């Protein structure tokens, strides 16, 4: 298991524009196109992202390309963020992947707001961190996914993602 395989399981793969759990136009492996309710706006973002006129449809290679960019961007985002970098650096590689997964899903800003949870993680109080992480809109709206990420932070293993 690794961050790519982990997010591939959590985000799925779809080659046509679809709406994500929040109702937002998305494509590929969880590539958010826009929060605008206009399909035309989403299509424009997609053609820009891919570099051709796609009419709302891309290939698996194209999906994987955006995905690699989105993973890289999440991580570099973490490393440029004064609230996230110290926790990230303090973690082992498995729990690092959990933190990348959160940022991919909710953005740097949403995760930075988890300051109480981040402090518990910095302190390696893994069970306490897990309890605090669940007290969140994130857990309530995507509980199965949140449970997997929280298990990863609690155990520092991939147990929630193997057999899946
Ligand atoms: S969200 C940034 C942050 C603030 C403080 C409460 C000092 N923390 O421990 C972290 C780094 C979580």
């Amino acid at each position: 298991m690794n961050i790519f395989e982990m997010l591939r399981i959590d985000e799925g793969l779809r080659l046509k524009i679809y709406k994500d759990t929040e109702g937002y136009y998305t494509i590929g492996i969880g590539h958010l196109l826009t929060k605008s309710p206009s399909l035309n706006a989403a299509k424009s973002e997609l053609d820009k992202a891919i570099g051709r006129n796609t009419n709302g449809v891309i290939t698996k290679d194209e999906a994987e390309k955006l995905f690699n960019q989105d993973v890289d961007a999440a991580v570099r985002g973490i490393l440029r963020n004064a609230k996230l970098k110290p926790v990230y650096d303090s973690l082992d590689a498995v729990r690092r992947a959990a933190l990348i997964n959160m940022v991919f899903q909710m953005g740097e800003t949403g995760v930075a707001g988890f300051c109480n949870s981040l402090a518990m993680l910095q302190q390696k109080r893994w069970d306490e961190a897990a309890v605090n992480l669940a007290k969140s809109r994130w857990y309530n709206q995507t509980p199965n996914r949140a449970k997997r990420v929280i298990t990863t932070f609690r155990t520092g293993t991939w147990d929630a993602y193997k057999n899946l």
